[PDB]
């Protein structure tokens, strides 16, 4: 194939790459290149079939499946539209579950011809640019990712360093979507490195910037990225994702017990968020 | 009286005063100094009665009253008993439509060290803001509120209050209450109120004071802050009555409220915890 | 600002245009004013596969818009044309030359070698950063100026600008603060100030207000650094070089302000409320 | 498990502090005096009432029980004895010249001149403050330095310590940074270094942790710098004088880093991530 990094830390192009009947040998190349770039774009794919679109997400794992809108007969293949919102913050998918997705195939097949980018940031680099006395601090410490909100109430313990189970390399795991403390400190603690850890791992440096065109398909590795979809567009954008299941996230033991408040203890954050939202 | 000032910003104690019989004219004094010192404080006050603590309060308004924990057989004494603590700047119930003009509390039990309460100027506070600051903020109103099981209240009040007795201008938030300025999108309000808090309870204009058993502290909910210091674990117990005026009155604001758009969500810039303890 | 004379691929919805159908080393002053059309609707534009571009083409093209600067690495034998050499990087958010009190209008930038991926340069739009904040904060800011300065060796400049400017051409609003060189507002203390531009950086370089360009074998930028600011991503160790012209004369102008000066008592001393470290590296 | 016993002691706040009743400076017993040092290692600052009058040389001889006393306004043949006016102020928190490789030990105040209200002194509690932290973050603190600095005129200095100081006295723990004079953390990067410190400077002030001081005529303060910072509220415009004795011969010692120091790579710029003017007042 013919490959177009699209920046340094992440992010690669593919071309000549036909999905709707790739084989198994041409997979295996998609995927060391997944593991090589943590997102890859395939563009010019307009009419991939369901079936095939299902086989391929497949390959990689079990997918998600009724609830939400999706193609009909197709549970897999999950319906996103800007109509039915848009989420302008930084996150990894659904880390408040206890096995995260590992990754996604995300087709944009309607959307404005400016607008509506999306942006990945690469936890690898995120990790590897902290400090060493940091790093060694982060290896032994979890987090708690939590969600709230009608018909939906999860959360999970994950560690804050995550070991990709192919590559064994360490990436960061907390995002701020979904991620609420840092289990072994205390609220306030975590909240002051948590808000550094956010704003380092998404710098540009490690991130990179995609302009989706009709047929352009996203893969991403979950496991390894943020991502974050630009709300700068008011046409009708609507996308096809299918999102594949694997083991849980796995790290370090840590090092440390969890924090224990006293009785009556109350947290008072040292910034300011408003208790309303709109 | 001996008038003995705490600091600059506010705070006196008040030597030669027996409140059990207090006369009229002598209440008026007390009344000219919290006009003058924001938070008085009147020492060796032990075993006064119920009956004259209640009508003390009610010379500066209606009591308020039994869902509280109070004092058996007297609802408008309120009961602060550590073993049923607020380390966090707050202006009492600003989340109510009429908060309370004032408060009159007495540590009869406590430690030798341990568990003071400071209190802030909030004049001070809006005055020691930049005029282009000021004027921005005479023209803002913030929403304050509660949200807990049982208690679901809020209240838009102007950023900047104009005092009835007074006519001078106070800063009208608190960290413990207020949760967003009005105007102003979410975001901007964070960043605004955050710088506020910080600036609003800068030791120059703050007071902290070291409680004596019997010791009375009796302040203007209008025109201050407070903090219970956590810095102890012995018994703490306090008596208090609080006291009931007129709405919080500022001008009206020079701008509509913000609008955000039907599918707009809040990212705050800073972040907090999704759980508590 | 009607701009239909050539193909033009928008970057973001807020900024940024490649133009296509193009050749800047003859180019028409019909086709010239569109470009600049073009520039004063996009703000920055691109305009790929320009290799070859000769110096003396490079300096009339530049002269165009305006006077340009000469002094500062620059190309043998032509002061106006600048060097821009990673041998010889700036990822900080900036409006170019703000600590002068008549910061360029704008530039044109050639990366003549650089790595394949990596070195991008972001641009993020001014008028969109104003016209998002909200009516209260927009009408706080129109009466507010700002000091940017500089002050290292062999170079000491400040200036006091507005911190809404109106653009020339257009008759927009835009902010006019920026990271790297802005450092306080005159009439907040510095403690205020320090607050209200934190929110300011980030707010106006939110990625809706942004975008981001990947340099290819002879493209160019053009930008407008009257309403604009931009970063040099930080992402590569191969060698990057670039040919810039400068064009001069930018004068910002906005609302005279509503309040004077803010007056420090004798011996007051500037406390931070957030850390910043006392050495660099 | 210090005892203190001889004298009557009024504790100021849990964290520290307390005023001492029944004793007298100007011919102070060794036997008292040993108290007082007794006092001093378990209150952290205390306060002695009711002192005014109180000789040079009785004043240069206690302070010289505590070690050798620093020898620029000073009484008159006793360049021992500095003169604190606030005609010739300091709100912000510090633990004294801590950019020095030695700081001192500790001090010995007496305002002689002030109002009757304003112009309090707050010290803090580092041992609290550090204890106070969890456990992984007492972990990390305790392999770290940090760089102390000065540069004014007539005045440039630097000092490498342990974040997390042993008292050599009593065995404890204590934070050793404060805002006025630390730099930045030595083994991580600038800006993670902001961002732990500046969470450090405000938990280790937080009110649990302090105590505040109202000056009356004939008040001395002794207060040990091993393990506190201090602050003097700006809240007065009388003059207020104040003598002081300076007791030298600290090194702060801590942990072996368990780290080496952060390493820039050629030509990286500190970008702080939050703003502070370029400017001061
Ligand atoms: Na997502
Ligand atoms: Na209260
Ligand atoms: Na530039
Ligand atoms: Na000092």
């Amino acid at each position: 194939f013919e490959v177009r990094p699209l920046t340094s830390a992440l992010g690669a192009e593919i071309h000549g790459v036909r999905l709707e009947d790739i084989t198994d040998a041409d997979f295996a190349e998609l995927r060391r290149l997944l593991l090589k770039h943590l997102v890859i774009f395939i563009p010019d794919q307009e009419g991939w079939s369901a079936e095939s679109r299902i086989a391929f997400g497949r390959r990689f794992g079990e997918l998600e499946e009724a609830y939400l809108p999706h193609l009909d007969g197709h549970p897999q293949i999950q319906i996103i539209d800007s109509e039915q919102g848009k989420i302008p913050i930084w996150h990894t998918d659904m880390t408040y579950a206890p096995n995260p997705p590992i990754g996604s195939v995300l087709q944009i097949v309607d959307g404005p011809a400016q607008g509506g980018d999306t942006m990945w940031s690469n936890q690898y680099l995120a990790y590897e640019g902290l400090s060493a006395p940091l790093r060694d601090l982060l290896d032994g410490l979890t987090a708690v990712h939590s969600i709230h909100i009608p018909g939906l109430d999860s959360q999970a313990e994950h560690p804050v360093v995550r070991v990709h189970p192919e590559t064994g390399r360490r990436a960061l795991f907390v995002n701020r979507a979904h991620t609420s403390h840092i289990a072994q400190l205390n609220r306030n603690e975590s909240d002051a490195l948590l808000q550094y850890l956010y704003r380092f791992s998404t710098s540009p440096e490690f991130t990179c910037r995609y302009q989706w065109r009709p047929g352009s398909v996203a893969i991403w590795d979950n496991r390894v990225t943020q991502h974050y979809a630009v709300d700068d567009y008011s046409e009708h954008r609507r996308g096809l994702r299918v999102v594949v299941l694997g083991d849980t996230p796995s790290g370090d033991k840590p090092r440390w017990d969890h924090y224990r408040p006293v009785p009556g203890q109350r947290y008072v954050p040292d910034w300011v968020n408003a208790k309303e939202a709109y």
